[PDB]
RNA sequence: CUGCUCCUAGCAUGCUACUACCGCGUAGCAUUUCCCAU
């Protein structure tokens, strides 16, 4: 089982010299340091996982439910949508990660380019059709 | 992961201005040559 940790944060002195130069970090003064890099021990990736159990199952009354999502869609009747196609598509900052399986193969621009138009389109038009779990 | 902004570099396009040459087109001015047999 792994363990990840936290480490802490770097200083940079010469800005903390050039600031208490020119009369700052004085006592009593309204401004001060509230802001830092917290450092994390070992078993804290579980401890924060564990604050799912706060999820319970909850019904909700039916029929004002079917109002109230009526209302909300009347709100929204300013905009539009619809399926494109992949050439349509646009995508910013490719060269980031994707996933359990294939991050440990290169970056989304990778599979990004390695399929054709028509993969990614055959792929949308599979899912309309199937069911895919991940991870 | 989405949105916003800065900066830099490159490209490409569009548009504007300037410079040169060209030819055209027009106008003006002016000249140079001047012709013959089967």
């Amino acid at each position: 089982v792994a363990f990840q940790t936290v480490k802490p944060g770097n200083f940079n002195k010469d800005f903390y010299d050039f600031a208490v130069s020119k009369g700052f970090f004085k006592e009593g003064s309204s401004v001060e340091l509230k802001h830092f890099f917290f450092a994390q021990d070992g078993n804290a990736a579980i401890s924060d996982y564990d604050y799912y159990r706060y999820n319970l199952p909850t019904m909700c009354d039916i029929r004002q439910l079917l109002f109230v999502v009526e209302v909300v869609d009347k709100y929204f009747d300013c905009y539009d949508g619809g399926c494109i196609n992949a050439n349509q598509v646009i995508v910013n900052n490719l060269d980031k990660s994707a996933g359990f399986p294939f991050n440990k193969w290169g970056k989304a621009r990778l599979y990004y380019d390695s399929m054709s138009y028509e993969d990614q389109d055959a792929l949308f038009a599979y899912t309309k059709r199937n069911v895919i779990p991940t991870i």
